[PDB]
């Protein structure tokens, strides 16, 4: 037997976010490296897993690793980075400077990868995936002319790259906010809870990338807010035994005559309903808050939305009976009498969600400088952009807000510039909204961090650096 054989095939097989880390530090102990230590660490476990099971995996890195932009991971050799949450886009964001060379730390609040919730995906990321290895990391990707990922899937698959590349990661830590350098001759630190270990604490870096998901507003940026009427969403997962019946029903995705049938033996007022076969029966549909206080899922009106749908005001018991009235009259009643599967908490996942408020961050970018040291902050995701989910182009913005903050330390490691580095950045995020896969470079093969390979007729210039005066914040 091999131990360093046998850590490695479970570490790949894991389905279970604290068993990634499990075998993958057993692999490190069997083959006398250690996590979170970079590519040298990533180089010495590759050469002596030079056997069938992993060659494929890292001719696929090393292809990319290699790739003209990353210098061989010598271009940000000098950068200490700080990457906030562990979501699909953090962790894409960690991959991608682990690559440029950059030291690579992630804090992340939770301890476990457990949202069901699938996720439509974009022509040129389900490559990008494929590339980074998808399909030795997980099983069913992608699969057959199926374009979706589910979010804890992506994110195993993610992390057991991110770990790979040497990217230090640290669970159960809140990123708070920032300690400014105190004296000429320190750097800056970051402000975590609970109480994180004593490097982490003292960890120093210059670059500070954070996708902290929607709702984590980081100080100093301006988040633009848009608001409309309202509508209200419901999400459901159910169990997917994958029985022969039960996987002989297809996909979905008020216009057509279905949603008017729907009112007719259930009583459900439903604009539109998307259907997705993954690793559980999901299921997200649009609901009238009109036929909502009704059928009694919320208990009473009350007139802000924020408000409206508090654990309080949501029924639970209800919500199980509205969603399953939706989904097995939406099949027609051909996958049976459909359980649902749990959080998180034991919970049956399903969750009623707010679909009235998009936030979108002002710049994608600010520079913070004191006392002689320059702090670079950016967004990425969810955190920069608040995506239309029926529309489904999060993962796809997402991992563009990572590639182009990766752009970003780049020329920043080459001492670019404050005021430029930003302009670029921003010139760049101007985009962002546009951003189709109609709109963008045709050969999705040919995609990498030059955003160029990315955006056709693309514009380094949109934006001035002496339109971004004020995202440079000189403190002195
Ligand atoms: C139900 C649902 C359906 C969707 N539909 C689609 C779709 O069909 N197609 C599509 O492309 N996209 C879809 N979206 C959008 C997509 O899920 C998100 O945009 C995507 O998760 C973006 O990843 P992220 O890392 O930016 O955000 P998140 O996944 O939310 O990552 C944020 C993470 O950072 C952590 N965090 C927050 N604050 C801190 C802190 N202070 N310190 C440390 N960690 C912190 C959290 O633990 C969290 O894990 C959908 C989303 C949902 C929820
Ligand atoms: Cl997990």
């Amino acid at each position: 037997t091999n131990p360093a054989h046998d850590h490695f095939e479970t570490f790949v097989q894991a389905q279970l976010c604290q068993d990634v880390l499990s075998s993958f530090q057993g692999l490190c102990r069997a083959l006398g490296v250690e996590s979170g230590g970079g590519l040298s660490q990533y180089h010495k476990i590759k050469a002596q897993l030079n056997y069938w099971s992993a060659k494929s995996l890292w001719a696929k890195l090393d292809k990319r690793a290699s790739q003209p932009v990353y210098q061989q991971g010598q271009a940000c050799t000098n950068t200490k980075c700080l990457v906030v949450g562990a979501g699909p886009c953090g962790l894409r964001a960690a991959v991608e400077l682990a690559l440029l060379g950059a030291r690579v730390v992630l804090v992340e609040k939770r301890i476990k990868f457990s949202r069901h919730n699938v996720l439509h995906l974009w022509p040129f990321t389900i490559h990008d995936l494929r590339a980074l290895g998808a399909k030795k990391f997980y099983g069913r990707f992608c699969t057959g002319t199926l374009d979706h990922i589910s979010i804890r899937q992506l994110q195993l698959l993610l992390l057991k790259v991110a770990l790979l590349l040497g990217v230090e990661i640290h669970w159960g830590v809140k990123f708070t906010g920032l300690q400014p350098p105190p004296r000429k001759g320190s750097g800056w630190r970051a402000q975590l809870q609970p109480n994180p270990p004593a490097q982490l604490a003292s960890y120093e870096f210059d670059v500070l990338i954070s996708a902290a998901g929607g709702k984590f507003v980081p100080e100093g940026f301006t988040i633009r807010e848009m608001r409309g009427k309202l509508a209200i969403g419901i999400t459901a997962n159910f169990v997917n035994g994958r029985t022969v019946e039960e996987t002989q029903v297809p996909e979905i995705s008020y216009n057509q005559k279905f949603f008017q049938s729907l009112l007719k033996a259930t009583g459900i007022d439903l604009e539109n309903i998307v259907y997705y076969k993954d690793e559980t029966h999901y299921f997200v549909m649009t609901a009238k808050k009109q036929c909502l206080l009704r059928l009694g899922v919320l208990r009473q009106d009350l007139s802000e939305t924020d408000q409206l749908l508090g654990k309080a005001n949501v029924v639970p018991e209800a919500l199980q009976r509205f969603a399953r009235a939706a989904a097995d009259f939406a099949t027609h009643g051909k996958l049976g009498k459909l359980e649902f599967a749990q959080d998180a908490r034991g919970r049956p996942d399903v969750a009623a969600f707010d679909f009235t408020s998009m936030m979108r961050a002002e710049s994608s970018a600010r520079v913070q400088e004191k006392h002689g040291a320059r702090l670079l902050l950016g967004l990425v995701g969810d955190c920069l952009v608040e995506p239309f989910w029926p529309l489904g182009t999060g993962v796809a913005r997402g991992f563009l807000a990572a590639f182009d903050a990766a752009w970003m330390v780049k020329r920043w490691a080459e001492g670019a510039g404050p005021l430029e580095v930003l302009a670029e950045r921003e010139s760049l995020y101007q985009l962002l909204s546009q951003t189709s896969p109609e709109n963008m470079h045709r050969n999705v093969a040919q995609y990498g961090l030059d955003p160029a390979t990315r955006y056709p007729n693309l514009n380094l210039r949109a934006v001035t650096p002496n339109q971004v005066q004020d995202l440079y914040d000189m403190m002195d």
